[PDB]
């Protein structure tokens, strides 16, 4: 009956979480996953109000194994030969520290039409030369819905870097949904958005395998994920128990 | 004749590049070069729409040789003795890791009258004490035109740090030219400028010599540069073949 | 050649040799090893076998 | 009834495996196990058609711990003092890297009457001096049947080296059973036996304990083994489900 208050309150508690995230008071979040040939994965996450993004250099996306050998001098040289052909004195043809693939994921509180990406070359130029570069591409149409139980739990853009020439710098950006006509960045709230820049929380870590990422990062935090088998992860909350 | 379409299209292709960069859709870019006594040079570059800058600590500007010995413990101590006289236990009078000179370069798409610099002391105070600090100086009048073939290809501010007391933190900032009356930061576009902060691409690297910098960083990317001999580099594109 | 013998070895440089002992253990039997990587980059990605034209192709055995 | 085809096919599948191994088309296999005082065990395996064997130097049978310290310089010296009394400058009386015991195991597809062993001294002489050495002993009579469920699954020869003077080189050899009068090594097939020499697959590894050997090498591969407690391992297949 309608007197099952445990049931009604459970459904409301979940719906409230869904809706709060999607409010102007809520978070918007982005993740960059960089996939390496040894099967390890670097995640960079940022969480903020209003808008959020991530920007990394070529070098910053390369595999780094904390507290172990990293071929660091040779990898300085690898970099020199990536920035300019035959510029370096590296003892390898292909650095296994280079990302083989990238996945960008946004929380379902993003507006997909606001997503912007600057995928640069290795010296951080968006499109060959600065003089001809538009500083971003709007890539929203390329994002797939990550779905669980009918509910969009996130948005994914996945792209491989399978060729020797895919050597990139990367920045991505999205804005929190706002179906209102209230501009969060206009004069009444603009200094709150400036503060949100200071208040944004960052996380980064390298997991040894996608299994660890799924079990110990995605799942315990109720984050969205799409794995290399095209399987969706996340928690549906809208009107659900 | 006027039927040399290869010629007309070549000139347009170049003029279009010039003009696009200078549009509100284009990049503005800044470089900080830090010159060390061993002749090596650190470059920091940032490229963004609307406005762009760079801010570094004293320590961050010091020479770092990737994958080699860096006297790192002694250089912790050098820092302590720089932050406060006789504060450290360093085994040297003068660290060769300290920059001997700085050059700031802006793309020709900057408005020179918007350039701002905060050149701090070693504990990141602009002017002796915070209570009396204006947080920047407008240094545009000091910028020299980097010219090729009559065309301004960039703007340079060069300053030496030849004394034992020139120990600095440094931030610089400029805004993309905008001869229109359309304010890119006002309410219709403000959230795009907030996104541009996320989307800005950074690059950094230490080159062993100014020769390498000129041959492998400046020249291949059609960047402006002024060398220690006062010679200009860059590519003129306005109405040129 | 053995499995181990075909794995990349870089003469006179670091080879992750202890971890690669463990990689081997986990290759010989699933979950047999204590390796700090999912996929060893020392494993061959491809093989090419070439014979001189003096071979009889009908005698080739693998 | 006789209409249980799952049952009949199961029994045939197993009988076929038994019989195939014992055909002239099948494998014959040998293993040398060297047992060290720290309880670790080195296995050397070889698998080939027609005939198979293994031959190792004194030094090659000594414990080697991959990626760890091995007292390698001192163990060069140990060797010198083993090859000739007082020939070396070793800092130990007894190297713990010396094998304490050896077990030789053959697959049940061997003909036991063909087994040959050359158990040399430390300079690889079968019997004191080469001039008086027969280059092998036929040791088949010493092999015990490794049995499971009534079925011979392998043959074992086990011998300890408990004295300071048991310092050996070792080679063993056996021929695949052939109850026919067809000589596999005669002129019609001789070049196939020469190819079998090239085609033989070798395996070696050091396991930390006999437990690991049993659990992760013997058992998963359906190999025969006899443990230090005289317990048999292997899989019976002849006419069995």
């Amino acid at each position: 009956s309608n007197r099952d208050f445990a049931g009604r309150e459970q459904r409301l508690f979940n719906s409230e979480q869904y809706n709060y995230n999607n409010s102007l008071n809520g978070e918007v979040s982005v993740w960059v996953y960089a996939y390496y040939s040894d099967g390890s994965v670097l995640v960079i996450n940022k969480n903020s109000q209003y808008k959020v993004g991530i920007s990394e250099t070529f070098k910053a996306l390369k595999e780094y194994r904390e507290g172990q050998h990293n071929d660091s001098y040779d990898e300085y040289e690898v970099n020199q030969s990536i920035y300019y052909p035959n510029g370096g004195d590296a003892r390898k043809f292909h650095s296994n520290a280079k990302p083989r693939a990238i996945q960008i994921i946004f929380s379902p509180s993003v507006n997909v039409r606001t997503i912007k990406m600057a995928k640069g070359n290795a010296v951080s130029v968006p499109d060959e030369y600065l003089q001809r570069s538009h500083p971003w591409e709007a890539t929203g149409i390329k994002y797939r819905k990550i779905k669980r139980d009918g509910e969009i739990v996130g948005y994914s853009h996945y792209f491989e870097l399978p060729h020797e020439y895919n050597s990139i710098s990367l920045a991505v950006s999205g804005v929190h949904k706002n179906p209102s006509s209230y501009n969060v960045g206009c004069c009444h709230n603009v200094m709150d958005v400036f503060q949100s820049c200071d208040l944004a929380l960052r996380f980064c870590n390298r997991y040894w395998a996608e299994l660890e990422l799924v079990n110990h990062y995605i799942s315990p935090n109720a984050y969205p994920y799409l794995d290399i088998n095209n399987h969706s992860y996340g928690v549906a909350l809208s009107n659900r128990q």
